[PDB]
């Protein structure tokens, strides 16, 4: 069984999320009680919406698999902290099974039988869903704490839209039969037709979702009753925090219209679609940005949000971005300041204010391949990581970021990475090439672009001078150098999607409470530890 605080990739309805195994287990289990069936002192929970990385126990090749259920037992006994050379880290149970090798195949090693030496399975790369993502700006704040969208407003162009609120609610009304039919009706009928709450007949009408239209009402009542006229330019407005609890309803359709911003200031499109440029601004903010809130005049609040760099091309490049999706920019000495409210609450509820709270926004895993790179590129660049004399050394205080980046990197075909957490700070190293930073693996080779020795050496009966990259592997093969029928044995290893890393120490305590566990569907395996770790479900 796996231990509480195991941090846990996981994906639901087509997102990755770090969980930490026990919370997410004990918060299910607490939600569906009902359905917990118990026997004696473990708890099962069947459940369905849940997905986590494993790899084909045949083919050892990268595949997302279907969670059966939960696990939760109650122990009592040894616990293991497994150490890996290259960083990661995991805690399991005596009798929880890892994986390492035996005689040129994959067995499973049980937690009270790992010795420092042994060889662990782990990811070289990953495969995650990729799709076209959108941001909703709306959804986005009304998970914001109120106090933050004071002076942010929703405006509308008073142009197709003269009077449409007062005139909508009235239609409404007369459809709940408080009112008699309105001169404007059919004008409304059809829109409500479009939005599929009410099907236009012929004649009349007839009402296809009642409890939908009663929130729609709701809306709309809350509109009329904040909705101002802006003479000045001609359009509708609407504080956003006056219409918090109804905004949520409306349709997407009709969000499109509006705009997102403050009266006199920045004013964004609500809905954005998640493209390469966006996603590496939000790598330089994540790794260079500083987002601020200083008093001012009347003593309390203007916000910004720098984005740090001593290097004039950087700075160049963050001013491109910045200003391509928020307008007009200021240059500093060292620096790109985004002085709007709306920017400040898009970079804080997408990567996080606090240097140990920054993280990689949630659509980046997903997305595709040219997005995961545009942001690790934005984050490199910006963390300045582009001009590398050796392997590359990441810190962060955040240990959800460094746990993210090594999962990012993973999927995108990165494996000779490493971890380590010195002294309040997080280092991830990386040592091979990156499309945007030219690094040479074969030099001080990482555990990924090597093949162990004993490995080889059991296999082939021979003994091997040193460790042989996969690559210097299949030319041996090719040239008769390595014998191709037993050569095959380890195809899993060279073909597949896992690579052996190696246990450096084993700590033994004694344990006294919940300890966890999954069950995957097919593979029977999943992720977990940090930096991930294969283990057996």
């Amino acid at each position: 069984s796996i231990l509480p605080e195991e941090w846990l990739p996981v994906l639901e309805e087509g997102e990755v999320h770090f969980v930490r195994i026990g919370e997410l287990i004990d918060r299910m289990m607490e939600e569906n009680a009902g359905k917990v069936k118990r026997e004696g002192e473990t708890e099962v929970l069947e459940v369905s919406g849940l997905e986590v990385p494993s790899f084909n126990r045949r083919t050892n090749k990268a595949e997302l698999k279907r969670v059966k259920a939960l696990i939760r037992h109650d122990y009592s006994g040894k616990v293991y902290t497994i150490r890996l050379k290259s960083g990661r880290r995991i805690k399991i149970t005596s009798g929880h099974s890892l994986f390492s090798v035996r005689n040129g195949e994959l067995v499973e090693v049980t937690g009270d039988e790992l010795k420092p030496g042994d060889l662990v399975a782990v990811p070289r790369r990953l495969e995650l869903p990729e799709r076209n993502h959108v941001l909703n700006l709306v959804e986005l704040l009304l998970g914001t704490p109120e106090e933050e969208t004071l002076d942010i407003v929703m405006t509308i162009p008073v142009k197709g839209k003269k009077n449409f609120f007062k005139g909508m609610l009235r239609t409404l009304r007369w459809i709940f039969g408080e009112e008699k039919r309105p001169r404007t009706a059919r004008r409304y009928l059809r829109h409500l037709e479009d939005l599929g709450y009410v099907r236009l007949k012929k004649i009349g009408y007839e009402v296809l979702d009642w409890d939908s239209l009663k929130n729609y009402r709701r809306l709309y009542e809350a509109l009329v009753e904040n909705v101002r006229y802006n003479g000045n330019k001609r359009e509708y407005l609407v504080e956003f925090n006056s219409i918090r609890d109804a905004v949520g309803i409306m349709p997407l359709k009709e969000l499109k219209e509006w705009k997102i911003g403050t009266l006199n200031g920045f004013r964004m499109r609500k809905l954005i679609e998640v493209d390469e440029s966006l996603a590496k601004l939000l790598g330089y903010y994540v790794s260079e940005g500083y987002a601020r809130k200083q008093r001012n005049p009347k003593n309390g609040w203007s916000y910004s949000v720098k984005l740090y760099n001593e290097d004039p091309e950087v700075l160049d490049d963050m001013e491109r971005l910045a200003s391509r999706f928020f307008g007009k920019v200021r240059r500093g000495r060292n620096y790109v300041e985004i002085p709007k409210k709306i920017g400040y609450l898009l970079f804080e509820n997408m990567c996080g204010v606090l240097a140990e709270n920054k993280r990689i926004p949630e659509f980046v895993f997903t997305s595709p391949k040219g997005v995961r790179l545009a942001f690790l590129e934005g984050y490199f660049i910006g963390d300045g990581d582009v001009h590398p004399n050796k392997r590359l050394r990441l810190s962060t205080k955040s240990e959800l970021l460094a746990n993210q980046l090594v999962l990012l990197l993973n999927s995108v075909g990165v494996s000779a990475v490493k971890l380590g957490h010195d002294s309040g700070v997080y280092r991830v190293y990386i040592n091979e090439e990156l499309p945007f930073v030219k690094l040479d693996k074969k030099k001080n080779a990482y555990y990924s672009h090597v093949i162990p020795k004993e490995v080889l050496s059991e296999v082939f009966g021979k003994v091997f001078q040193k460790n042989v990259s996969p690559q210097t592997f299949r030319k041996m093969v090719e040239d008769g150098r390595l014998d191709p029928e037993k050569a095959q044995r380890l195809s899993w290893l060279i073909e597949g999607d896992v690579v052996l890393d190696r246990v450096e120490s084993v700590d033994v305590e004694d344990y006294d409470g919940y300890v966890y566990d999954l069950s995957v569907e097919d593979n029977e395996n999943f992720l977990v530890g940090f930096g991930l770790v294969y283990a057996h479900n």
